């Protein structure tokens, strides 16, 4: 048992260097099709997985080779328990070789969505990103952001309804095997709580009053706007009018309706062009803010083999933004369809955060060559676009010029922010509920469509434009639904992000509440190497411990808080409720009409 946990430190060393080894391998098939869509690279990369899956299928059966239970060392335990976790896996090989084909069928569909223009319905090669997403973004016409509407979500959504329900089914089957009750427990297992899900319930019911009152201000400007026949005063908001196609994020539509449009809102697109920024530049700029905090720069292969504009060459790929690690040494990647844009600025940073993660626990043993917990990883690089965000980082590198900080600029930032870090909580949490709803079996296929847009309704008052039945299926119309990417991971991510936040903030000096001049909706982190310490400390952790270690390790603390996310936003908070009593702004909505039973 002594001689039996020796052998077993070696059997690890040697079978984590090989996991890393052929996970290499089917990461570059992924890659190649992903980057290049055809059914050949299709073949391949399912193919390689089918194998990479065999191999884990031996690898837990051996496990039961040894007397992992009985060890005296933590850590040995928990690479072993990571090693039982199959996944798909442990489906039969024939089951598995489905549900990849299941799994690509939908992500390719998404992918080659296209739809015609408004104004010519000769022109038939307007995808998602960029024309659509262009058009839902800048259009103030409610009739042709409609139309993109219901053209997307017809193609993205319904089209793959077959599809998305034979992968419940093995999603389910896959759960069983591994003795989860469902899919959802499968997910939330990464989070390492059986409390987990009540903890998010109990944080969003406690910032959700802040959301219904953005929500109804919103919907105020809207009708100042659209007029009353395009938006009611107490339903729900129609989704096409917020500046993005699934509602997530409404800060495309900051220009009409920010508290004091005579004051300054940030927008730099426009002198990012005038500059003659390229993706080239923001991604240096992104490397930039990380190695001015002391942490580590892109290596060369990153520059030599990321994509990072849109081919030209009229192939099919995703578009959709992702970072990937190839599990040897500094092989790291990102594919982004990047455009001169703030908000793809800030998606440079969000990506360029799991570079970061990737590099920073690259020594670790394969199977702690992952994030904390999946909300870890996502928040990393948003903590950065938090700081590149704020009119103090923006003046610094000359993109926002001639701004007073008065309170009524200050307002408008706080609240453009506000509409897409609160905007997005209700959104996050749906978009899982959902999933999960079905995954556990509550939702009978006949009810499978409204039940989406319920959720929708309920959580975050928004509805589609034209009525939706049990004839349409809207929810694969989300990448993330299509592509079976969790989604929780933006929930947890959106929570304590701001938890790093503020205290890399306090770390770098840049905010102390008893302090006017350092508020912490201004703090600027480039150049902290106090802050950089506090993610090195955290990030080379990787999956080695629970994630609360993990958050010990960045500052001390060890619990999941809404308090800093509450804290930022309270200077809006005040602000916001008095004026709409000021406006007798109605707050709340009606059942959604919208969908059809
Ligand atoms: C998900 O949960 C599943 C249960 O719902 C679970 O499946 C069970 O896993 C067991 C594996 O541990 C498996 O156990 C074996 O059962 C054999 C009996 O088979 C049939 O008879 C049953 C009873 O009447 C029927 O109901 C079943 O359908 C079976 O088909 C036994 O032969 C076998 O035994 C041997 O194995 C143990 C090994 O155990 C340990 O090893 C060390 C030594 O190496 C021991 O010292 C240690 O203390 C411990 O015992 C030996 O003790 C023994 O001498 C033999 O070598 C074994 O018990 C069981 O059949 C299976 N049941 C069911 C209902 O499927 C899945 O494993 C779970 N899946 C995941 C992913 O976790
Ligand atoms: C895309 O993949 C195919 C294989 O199906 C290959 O022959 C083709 O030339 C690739 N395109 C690019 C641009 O890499
Ligand atoms: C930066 O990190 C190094 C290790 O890479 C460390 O020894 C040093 O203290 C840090 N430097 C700064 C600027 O704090
Ligand atoms: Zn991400």
């Amino acid at each position: 048992l002594v001689k039996e946990e020796i052998q077993a430190k070696e059997y690890l060393e040697n079978l984590n260097k090989e996991l890393a080894k052929r996970t290499n391998v089917e990461t570059e098939a992924a890659w190649a099709y992903g980057s290049n869509i055809t059914d050949e690279n299709e073949k391949k990369k399912n193919e390689i997985s089918a194998e990479l899956a065999k191999f884990m299928k031996e690898v837990a059966s051996d496990t039961t080779k040894f007397q992992w239970r009985s060890y005296q060392s933590e850590d040995l335990k928990r690479q072993f328990k990571a090693l039982t976790k199959l996944g798909y896996a442990a489906l039969p090989e024939d089951d598995y070789a489905e549900l990849l084909d299941t799994l690509s069928a939908m992500e390719s569909n998404f992918a080659k969505v296209k739809v015609c223009d408004y104004k010519d319905s000769t022109k038939c090669d307007l995808a998602l990103d960029p024309e659509i997403e262009e058009v839902i973004s800048k259009s103030r016409d409610h009739e042709e952001l409609a139309y993109y509407w219901r053209e997307f979500y017809d193609k993205a959504g319904t089209a793959v309804r077959s599809q998305f329900e034979r992968y419940v089914e093995l999603n389910t089957k896959a759960a069983k095997l591994n003795n989860f009750t469902s899919g959802a427990e499968a997910w939330l297992d990464e989070y390492e709580d059986d409390t987990f899900e009540q903890q998010l319930e109990d944080i969003f019911a406690d910032i959700r009053p802040l959301y219904q009152q953005i929500h109804g201000y919103v919907r105020f400007r809207l009708r100042k706007h659209y007029g009353d026949a395009v938006v009611s005063e107490t339903g729900p908001i129609p989704m096409h009018l917020l500046g993005n196609m699934w509602a997530q994020q409404w800060s495309e539509i900051a220009d009409i309706v920010s508290p004091f449009p005579e004051k300054p809102l940030v927008d730099v697109s426009a002198e990012m062009e005038k500059q003659g920024y390229t993706p080239l530049k923001m991604f240096q700029m992104g490397d930039d803010f990380f190695t001015s905090m002391n942490l580590t720069k892109l290596p060369q292969d990153f520059w030599d083999k990321s994509i990072i504009e849109k081919p030209t060459d009229g192939r099919d790929l995703v578009c959709h933004a992702s970072a990937w690690d190839f599990y040897l040494i500094d092989d790291v990647r990102i594919k982004q369809c990047t455009r001169v844009t703030q908000d793809q600025l800030f998606t440079v940073h969000h990506e360029l955060g799991h570079i970061q993660y990737f590099l920073q626990y690259q020594h670790q043993p394969f199977v702690y060559r992952t994030g904390a917990n999946p909300g870890f990883h996502e928040a990393v690089g948003d903590v950065l676009s938090l700081s590149v965000s704020t009119p103090k980082h923006l003046e610094k590198i000359g993109l926002l010029k001639d701004y007073v900080r008065d309170d009524e600029a200050r307002i408008n930032q706080l609240f453009l922010t506000a509409l897409d870090k609160i905007v997005f909580l209700p959104f996050a949490f749906t978009m899982d509920k959902y999933r999960w709803s079905l995954f556990r079996g509550e939702v009978d296929k006949a009810n499978w469509n409204c039940a989406f847009w319920k959720l929708r309704d309920e959580y975050s008052g928004i509805e589609p434009p034209v009525v939706r039945s049990e004839k349409d299926f809207d929810a694969p119309a989300k990448y993330h639904i299509s592509a079976d990417v969790e989604y929780l991971r933006y929930l947890v991510s959106f929570i304590i992000q701001f938890q790093f936040y503020k205290s890399a903030c306090i770390k770098a000096g840049q905010y102390d509440p008893d302090n006017v001049e350092l508020p912490l909706d201004n703090c600027d982190i480039y150049g902290s190497a106090a802050a950089g310490a506090a993610f090195h400390n955290m990030l080379s952790m990787g999956a080695s411990k629970p994630w609360p270690d993990a958050l010990e390790a960045f500052n001390g603390e060890r619990i999941m808080s809404g308090k800093a996310i509450a804290e930022y936003f309270e200077p809006l908070r005040v602000w916001l409720e008095a004026e709409n009593i000021k406006n007798n702004v109605h707050i709340g909505w009606t059942t959604s009409n919208k969908c059809v039973s």
